[PDB]
């Protein structure tokens, strides 16, 4: 078809755990929305004692933000790398087809820009990420990826063929940092990335995190921070993983419906205390709370959550409900 | 409703891998159902060099007993915490609702009690872990969780709808153990767990166990203790891990059926050779013996099986089948 | 039944990628298929540093060979162990039933022989692999394992009973070596493989994989043994894994029908980014080709692919199409 003859709509993104403003059902035909995303690195600061790492990011933020479109529409994306970084970098969907996923395609060296163009053909979620030849694990692992969901054109639906709305959408992306420290256990500090790489290479080949965290700091959805919500409204959570493999888990709820591989096509699961999303893909889990208080979001590999800091937090409002969980007897000392 | 009009009924765990009495088949209407669990901290041996660790658990076990209700009946627990520990614990329900799933109300120091009643509104199986502010994982891997079965009110369904009958249950807990080992590479020993729990934290974020054990020890299903069946019974095997990802397999058999979630409001799985049980869940795996002899039950990951003690055994009553499998030509020197 | 009334094939196999041939319908009724595989122990060199190892194979290949029979027919294996090998070996399949799937019957000495038939009597895909008590994480992680396909009767069927038919078929195993290296970092050089058990065991239970590769070599599916393919062509695609879990990836496209446990009686997934292949098992993806070019094939543990060498290439021919994804503006130098 000629896309010439086809809306244009012009949509600018937030920072997560927020997404831009949507609509979960298609009020026209399909359109072609466009995004702009810039590149920074940056130094950043992921847990309590200030250890600093040389985080590359899109949009100044890790994990990057959630793009929403529907399907069958045409995602034009203008990527932009100013002049004051010095690496070569490239975007990568998952979601789109051929030329790995764009990354031949979109190679930009600092003070440079580039638009691209592809079709989402698949509804579900998807993961992005930088991919330059010969430094991709680096580049994702300091922090450039995201993710991207392509609704279907009738919103949601369960495995009944009934449809589902959310009242509300949050997105977490898991980032997993190996920081290159020294034989005194002291975490090693450089100058600009190119100095850290090969000490990163090797922090990488040991093949375990130093730190994992969600929305790139420890504690970041902790405290004043944390997701609210009310007793009755229903939430739909993304969560993405670049590299590693997952397991989220909502201390107190469960999960009503689940895409553990985030793809809409095929029919949820049921009443999982815990699913499993690989790595190097996005999964949506939809909830609606019934007790109100103070929730916890971990990864239920419990060492992680509790030492790595994979862990976030709920709280709902409203009144208790003394049927489904009461306390007969208080704690008493005999 | 007013509970204070339903029967209440009195049940006495038994020790893994071994069930309590129960009915496959609700003969009455919603009950109250009635446990007694003890704390226990206390030394144990997990291997055969007589490696020691400071172990707490529940009613002095690893893991804990497995507690069978049925769905919408009303779950009530007597926590007891002795004066000879030394520690607060608390009890955490994947089954349960709010509140951090009861562990914000069953907090026990030494020398205690508590009783707490909530709903079982899902079937499936659930795992039930201590989770103590500051000390889930020293805790958890310390070996205090187990898990709990949640029977539809027609017991089981295959996916065509079809009934499911079990003439055996058994159950089975894979626990990893960080013990931390000093430089020489031999296992540290303590007085009490204050004084390992700092390098216990060293050895745990480490991130690879020391000891991963069926019914926490090294061949505690192996030998005498195998676990018996005759061909053409029918087993159900529930398979448990608080902490860490697990590949149960059987060798010799399959998965005719198979919760590799555990929750049974969806169908299950055919002919799985292999499947996994992410950290911090429950699986159920239905089958059927065709032909006697000893079999294996080992977690596929090779090295963790047959180096680090995941392995148990299978004693089957019967005569061979030379249709399915047959020696043609017995091994010959040539 | 009286199997001597059976007719009798005999197949000889092929070195992977690339599988025998076969009918993808069942032209006759059950017949007894009959396979000669023979052990071989030799030196490889499995990266570009020239990095040696004491491979174990059948019929000198890492992995094995894929053997393609149909649903209830007889399987019949010749395994020799010829006399300048110096080990024993038994082989075991996960599709056979009874005495460890074949373990206990299989035992060779050097300069032996032996047959076995079994039934084939469940269609997917499964794994075999050497299993000598005491040994077998040795064996099985020094090369001595492989795959083996049951098609149903009347070929592959989608999850909405349609048919499915594939031109080309290709056989992928990854393997995880853990060769031994001394203080100074570099790998440690053998005469036999009795003298490096120790060490090997040792590398072993560090828990963290040296090497893994595609075809047992770094880089052995990427140059000129590219997989080839055309626009419009279709492709199965099986993976095996024999010890760890692990999570393909084709870089450009999608899985258009998955079986992630490789069992062709469940329904298949749909339009899977990325899957997970426990360890232990085999899996199966079918894709068919929209845009032409070179696509990466890896295992999306970033780190592993591109540091450790589990990544391939395909090459597939044809024009572009300029709908699905489209450079505007090629990048531009502001
Ligand atoms: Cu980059
Ligand atoms: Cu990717
Ligand atoms: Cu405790
Ligand atoms: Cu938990
Ligand atoms: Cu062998
Ligand atoms: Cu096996």
């Amino acid at each position: 078809v000629d896309i010439s003859t086809l809306p244009r709509v012009k949509v600018d993104l937030v920072k997560p755990p927020f997404v831009h403003a949507h609509d979960q059902v298609a009020k026209t035909g399909p359109r072609v929305v466009e995004f702009t995303m810039t590149i920074e690195e940056k130094k950043l600061v992921i847990d309590r004692e200030g250890t600093e790492i040389h985080a590359m990011t899109f949009n100044g933020s890790v994990p990057g933000p959630l793009m929403v479109v529907h399907e069958n529409d045409y995602v034009e994306l203008r990527l932009i790398n100013p002049d004051t970084n010095t690496l070569l970098h490239n975007i990568d969907f998952h979601a789109a087809t051929g030329a790995l996923g764009g990354g031949a395609l979109t190679q930009v060296n600092p003070g440079e820009e580039t638009t691209l163009r592809f079709k989402a053909t698949k509804p579900g979620v998807f993961v992005y990420h930088c991919a330059p030849e010969g430094m991709v694990p680096w580049h994702v692992t300091s922090g450039m990826n995201g993710a991207i969901m392509v609704l279907p054109r009738d919103g949601l639906k369960d495995e009944k063929g009934q449809p589902l709305t959310y009242d509300k959408i949050y997105y977490v992306g898991e980032q997993d940092f190996y920081v290159p420290k020294d034989e005194a256990g002291n975490y090693k500090k450089y100058e600009t990335p190119g100095e850290a790489y090969e000490d990163a290479v090797k922090a990488m080949r040991t093949l375990t995190p130093t730190h994992i965290v969600f929305n790139g700091a420890v504690g970041a959805l902790t405290g004043d921070h944390a997701l609210t919500a009310a007793v009755g409204e229903r939430v739909l959570v993304v969560h993405s993983q670049a590299n590693r493999d997952t397991r989220p888990h909502l201390i107190g709820g469960h999960g009503d419906y689940v895409w553990a591989t985030g793809k809409f096509r095929n029919p949820p699961d049921l009443d999982q205390e815990t699913w499993l999303i690989p790595g190097g893909t996005a999964g949506a889990a939809f909830y609606t709370f019934r007790q109100p208080g103070v929730y916890a979001y971990v990864n239920h590999n419990l060492i992680e959550a509790f030492e790595l800091g994979a862990a976030g937090h709920f709280k709902v409002t409203g009144e208790w409900n003394d049927d489904l969980m009461t306390s007969v007897v208080k704690p008493a000392s005999m």
